């Protein structure tokens, strides 16, 4: 078996339907832990993909004990990248983006908390989340990297947790690469 440098664990939530703006992730919870390339590919090959999730569902994948959740203290001054394709367009997006983080394939590799892939409506979103927004260069890098490993050539946007809180109003990307 091939180890991986860090530990992984997959998490799952699917609202069934219930509205997501209250009680959030009261039933998010881990899936499976790995530790090696053999071990990942027999939990992504009996894992459904998100093209096969129901709206509203989130699919995780995040490093060690970090959780994917905003008030992680881990992630409390992080932030994360965007990616939006259609409806079942995510699938490949979303292996590569597992792919290179499990292959701590980035240059600011420490930043890597983890990865979400978001299904909705008329939309899915993969996302990657840092450690420190603050980080302008380290961020910059990150994303061009991932762009890079998804071969992804359109702009995407970076959005700090802080700012994703706000329920409010919209919030605003603070990069684009
Ligand atoms: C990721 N996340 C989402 N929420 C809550 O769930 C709402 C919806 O978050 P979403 O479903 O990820 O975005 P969407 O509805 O546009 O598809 C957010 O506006 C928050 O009210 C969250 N609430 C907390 N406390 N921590 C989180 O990490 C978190």
């Amino acid at each position: 078996a091939h180890p991986l440098e860090n530990a992984w664990t997959f998490w799952f939530d699917n609202p069934q339907g219930k509205s997501r703006q209250v009680a959030w992730g009261s039933t998010i919870h881990p899936i499976h832990t790995f530790s090696t390339v053999e071990d990942f590919w027999g939990l992504y090959n009996n894992i459904h993909n998100p093209s096969k999730l129901n709206v509203g569902a989130d699919f995780h994948c995040f490093k060690n004990k970090i959780e994917p959740k905003w008030e992680d203290p881990i992630s409390a001054n992080g932030g994360k990248w965007t990616i939006s394709c259609g409806r079942g367009k995510s699938d490949t997006f979303w292996l590569h983006t597992l792919l290179a983080m499990i292959g701590e394939q980035f240059d600011f590799g420490d930043e890597i908390c983890g990865a979400v892939v978001s299904v909705r409506q008329k939309q899915e979103r993969v996302a990657i989340w840092t450690k420190n927004a603050a980080n302008e260069a380290a961020q910059i890098s990150i994303g061009k990297q991932w762009k890079e490993f998804l071969d992804y050539k359109d702009s995407i946007g970076f959005i700090v947790h802080e700012d994703a809180k706000r329920s409010d109003k919209g919030p605003k990307n603070r990069y684009t690469v």
